[PDB]
């Protein structure tokens, strides 16, 4: 036989752990912890998850060279979201040189999301936040034009997308089941909704954005060379990693502002102080915002878009004595490792003052703080990021105040599928400032 390394314990459902992975992920990942060390394991359906954690298992698992561990079907949920389409058989739009005019599109974006709030009302982070989020990342990344013919729906069934991602996916992304099926449909209603916008630009031109460039693409023949399925792919596909986060970061950016009156009051009082000296958001986003800045990497470390980052081992490898054999999904996550109590002081509390000049716990804990990852594979997007959250609150909390709704303990994330989504109701009271 071979020697079996530490397995966490339960995991006794029809697929093991994958079960309460659904139900409760944060809680087993931590048992796990908890009860193996820096390297335990757990029962994901037919495939065992070796779950690293600690600063020496996580650099091993961030340094890893894309031979050792395999990114690539490590997710299994993505395929049928992106689709098989191929059209070039993120880099351009992340561009430093770009950031000053998406940071003007996302305030742009904003300004029109609350156009018709008035003086005082309610909304739901959820729907709020992901939906903007659709016509940031669409009208950044495709193109102002493509997000102007984008409406609710587009939203919507993007959304349905996301929620497509249960984890029986490692079972069998086909597994006929409803949210499955939904998903499906959604990507179809996706489809219909690119075709009607190209037949909408087909019969009245421009008098032109990336989809313009795709739709003039033709083969010898003359016919047109991409479908609406495979242009559809390629948007779903430049969208997917940039929304669910930005969605979620910002919404749990203002629930923690409300749960923390204290941050949230210098926050304020810097933004209108740093706008005082009259230059827009596509300036200041690119640049220092300390309070505001604080208060967010603190939110991403208690609140990770990602709690969970899959691999494939390609090879056998030693992690402090114990053996990764190829084939094993390997595993590190943010979740756990951002609460280390060793590493981050009373880790449970919302302290923004960690990552000030004379502490960044941040910075000091190159391997645990992982939010956006660490090593070769650390999310590209992290400035683009920063920058929209920059750019958002710098005109949110400046047009309106916040206050929550319901209980503060009541926000919480919904983890029953691969994507995590912030759970409904999520009601917020807003009132015009000064
Ligand atoms: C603040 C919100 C965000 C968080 C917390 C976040 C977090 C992460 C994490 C943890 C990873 C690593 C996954 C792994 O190691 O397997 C990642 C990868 C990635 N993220 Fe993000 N991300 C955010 C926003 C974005 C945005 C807005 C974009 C696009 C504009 C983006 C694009 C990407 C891409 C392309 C990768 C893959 C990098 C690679 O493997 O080469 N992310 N992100
Ligand atoms: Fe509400």
């Amino acid at each position: 036989s071979a020697v079996a390394l530490p397995r966490v314990s339960g995991g006794h459902d029809e697929h093991g752990h994958l079960e309460e992975f659904r139900t409760d992920p944060i809680g087993l990942m931590q048992r796990v912890r908890d009860e193996c060390g820096d390297v335990g394991t757990f029962q994901l359906a037919g495939k065992q998850v070796v779950l690293l954690s600690g600063s020496h298992a996580n650099e091993f698992f961030f340094r890893a060279g894309d031979d050792d561990l395999d990114q690539a079907k490590a997710y299994p949920f993505m395929t049928p979201i992106f689709g098989e389409g191929v059209v070039f058989d993120h880099n351009a739009a992340l561009r430093g040189e770009q950031m000053k005019g998406h940071a003007a599109t996302i305030e742009d974006q904003v300004r029109r999301m609350i156009a018709d709030w008035g003086e005082a009302g309610e909304i739901d982070l959820l729907d709020f936040f992901a939906e903007l989020t659709i016509y940031t990342s669409s009208a950044c990344l495709i193109g102002k034009k493509f997000r102007d013919q984008l409406d609710g729906r587009f939203a919507k069934l993007y959304h349905e997308l996301e929620r497509g991602t249960d984890p029986l996916a490692y079972v069998d992304p086909y597994l006929p089941i409803e949210s499955f099926r939904r998903r499906d449909e959604a990507r179809n209603g996706l489809v219909a909704l690119v075709a009607d916008i190209m037949n909408g630009r087909i019969a009245n031109p421009p008098t032109r954005d990336m989809l313009d460039v795709l739709i003039a693409v033709k083969a010898e023949t003359g016919t047109p060379r991409f479908s609406a399925d495979e242009i559809t792919g390629m948007f779903i596909s430049m969208m997917f990693a940039g929304h669910h986060t930005s969605s979620g970061t910002a919404s749990w950016t203002l629930i923690e502002l409300m749960r923390h009156r204290d941050a949230y009051a210098a926050v304020i009082d810097e933004l209108d102080e740093l706008y005082g000296d009259g230059r827009s958001v596509s300036f200041h986003a690119l640049r220092q915002i300390p309070q505001l800045e604080n208060v967010l990497k603190e939110t991403l470390r208690l609140h990770p878009p990602l709690i969970i980052l899959m691999r494939v081992a390609k090879g056998e490898f030693e992690v402090q004595g114990h053996r990764i054999h190829e084939g094993d999904l390997v595993a590190a996550s943010p979740a756990i490792s951002n609460r280390i109590p060793e590493d981050f002081p009373d880790p449970h509390d919302f302290v923004p003052a960690r990552y000030e000049q004379p502490r960044q716990e941040d910075l000091l804990n190159r391997w645990t703080w992982i939010p956006f990852g660490a090593g070769r594979h650390r999310c590209v997007g992290a400035a683009f990021a920063i920058m929209q959250i920059k750019a958002i609150f710098s005109v949110l909390l400046r047009e309106y105040e916040f206050e929550m709704a319901q209980p503060p303990e009541s926000y919480r994330n919904d983890h029953s599928k691969m994507v995590v989504q912030l759970a409904q109701p999520a009601c917020v009271r807003y009132r015009r400032r000064t």
